[PDB]
DNA sequence: CGCTAGTCGACAT
DNA sequence: CGACTAGCG
């Protein structure tokens, strides 16, 4: 997440209804849906209790979405990907963590405490999003599990005419080159959404809404798969793109102390920290619905060399691919949890 | 001004 | 997997 990206580019928001895309196909990051209906049930999860409030919660949102007649493609996070592993090891101790300090303030009389950092404990499974997803197969709603981060996988439907919107709360999809993002929408078809092209609507901004340089802008800004430089965020970041009349980025990164007037040190690690940030919004494994193959976000450039990118995700059989999209093999044990079938019956 | 980083809302009763 | 704000350049 590009952390305050939204304040950065506000005017280029619009406050609209879902109703305006009426008739037309919409693509949901479902995570932040199954986020916020687990909070209404830590206590349950922590203490490992049955629960299935979450799936309601999002079957809300759902039926909201087909009671405005719009198609949702519900889609979720898949295999871990090796680039925001580190954040994703952070995550896990202090979810562990924040569990037995739970279950020891729990001790302490302090119920109120316990439950608050019971919300914080919240590790979204994927047998949880599985009952998301045969919930809302019960209502024909099609859904789709991502190879690995759900970002990469609504951009390429974004991108590819697949859908129109994307609904999330996660700023990353601007990253990636979402044409349109509906974000802060709440249980009623109220939300904020950011057009592409309304980029340049943003006088902080400049020269910088184009793809290209909004994505070094946001990767140098700081973001999931690369720390920024201690002292480096969007303003910064931002004038050095419009300082710079120069395509190659390395030698633009290079001379940072030149651009910025601050005596920059860039370490070796963070070129090739930057490159492989680079790489991974450009080509991060997505699943092709249509043709039903495991290709990268975008079109491989004959700049990288495809065999330099394990870190953007490993290719599979598009068959494993094919039974993972569909949500009846496991992520983790990679063994069959279901076998639902599209063609004994998007796709 | 601009950026880091730590706090705490989100659900909902 | 986010929106504030104190604290500092
Ligand atoms: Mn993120
Ligand atoms: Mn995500
Ligand atoms: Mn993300
Ligand atoms: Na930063």
């Amino acid at each position: 997440g590009i952390q305050g990206l939204l304040q950065f580019i506000k005017e280029a928001s619009e406050p609209i209804h879902v109703r305006k895309y009426k008739g037309q196909v919409v693509a949901v990051d479902t995570y932040c849906w199954l986020h916020k209906g687990a909070i209404a049930c830590a206590e349950k999860l922590a203490k490992g209790e049955p629960t299935d409030r979450y799936v309601g919660f999002c079957m809300k949102f759902v039926n909201m979405l087909l009671s405005h007649g719009i198609k949702p493609i519900l889609v979720f996070d898949g295999c871990t990907l090796p680039s925001k592993k580190e954040v994703e090891r952070s995550r896990r101790e202090r979810r562990q963590a924040n569990l037995l300090k739970g279950k020891q303030l729990l001790r302490e009389g302090k119920v109120s405490e316990a439950r608050e950092c019971f919300t914080r404990s919240i590790n979204i499974t994927h047998a949880m999003a599985h009952k998301v997803i045969k919930a809302a197969r019960s209502q024909g709603v099609d859904c789709l599990v991502a190879p690995y981060e759900a970002d990469a996988q609504l951009a390429y439907l974004n991108k590819a005419g697949i859908v129109q919107a994307i609904i999330t709360e996660d700023s990353d999809l601007l990253a990636f080159g979402c044409k349109k993002v509906i974000l802060k929408m709440d249980q009623f078809g109220n939300g904020l959404e950011i057009d592409q092209a309304r980029l340049g609507m943003c006088r902080q901004l400049g020269d910088v809404f184009t793809e290209e340089k909004f994505r070094y802008m946001c990767i140098l800004s700081g973001c999931d798969y690369l720390s920024s430089l201690r002292g480096i965020g969007l303003a910064k970041a931002c004038k050095v793109l419009r300082l710079a009349n120069n395509p190659d980025i390395v030698k633009v990164i290079k001379k940072i102390g030149h651009y910025l007037k601050m005596n920059i040190t860039v370490p070796e690690d963070y070129i090739n920290g930057f490159i492989r940030a680079n790489n991974t919004f450009l080509y991060q494994l997505v699943f092709d619905p249509i043709k039903r193959k495991l290709i990268p976000l975008n079109a491989y450039e004959d700049d990288v060399d495809p065999e330099t990118l394990s870190y953007a995700g490993q290719y599979v059989d598009d068959s494993i691919a094919l039974q993972i999209a569909l949500g009846n093999k496991d992520i983790n044990t990679f063994e069959q949890i279901d076998d639902y079938n599209p063609d004994t019956a998007l796709y």
